[PDB]
């Protein structure tokens, strides 16, 4: 609840209880990675053991919803931001040439679940297509989603 909305808050909140349900809102750090994953951020084996032994050095071994909520919050940046971004851009491209052509953009955004019309497609492309290419570049695409 550092600076979240409420929906996400209700999320790890619901995940937290469903893991405890014993009259003590404190889950074992050894099972912390599970929640952060169920949330959106996937922790690495290494970072897990460090924060785990960490709590065991004072918090006995289990963590409270406060410290956790504080953690999921700080985890909203360990994704290297652009790293996860480039990952998605690649998904639409399909090839990985650095630019998503109409066929690549529509085919992926439509196959996932968004039934977009060609007209809307030409709109997004043209707006970000600064290089004036028949394709969107990571820079152009990322820009578009950074507002729209
Ligand atoms: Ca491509
Ligand atoms: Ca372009």
């Amino acid at each position: 609840m550092s600076e979240l909305t409420e929906e996400q808050i209700a999320e790890f909140k619901d995940a937290f209880v469903q893991f405890d349900k014993e009259g003590t809102g404190k889950i074992a750090t050894r099972e912390l990675g599970t929640l952060m994953r169920t949330l959106g951020q996937n922790p690495t084996e290494a970072e897990l053991q460090d924060l785990i032994a960490e709590a065991e050095n004072n918090n006995n071994g289990q963590l409270n919803f406060t410290e956790f909520c504080g953690i999921m919050a700080k985890q909203m940046r360990e994704t290297d931001t652009e790293e996860e971004m480039r990952e998605a851009f690649k998904i639409f491209d399909r090839d990985g040439d650095g630019f998503i052509s109409p066929a690549e953009l529509r085919f992926v955004m439509i196959n996932l679940g968004e039934k977009v019309t060609d007209e809307e497609i030409d709109e997004m492309i043209r707006e970000a297509d600064f290089d004036g290419d028949g394709m969107i570049n990571y820079e152009e695409f990322v820009w578009m989603i950074s507002q729209k």
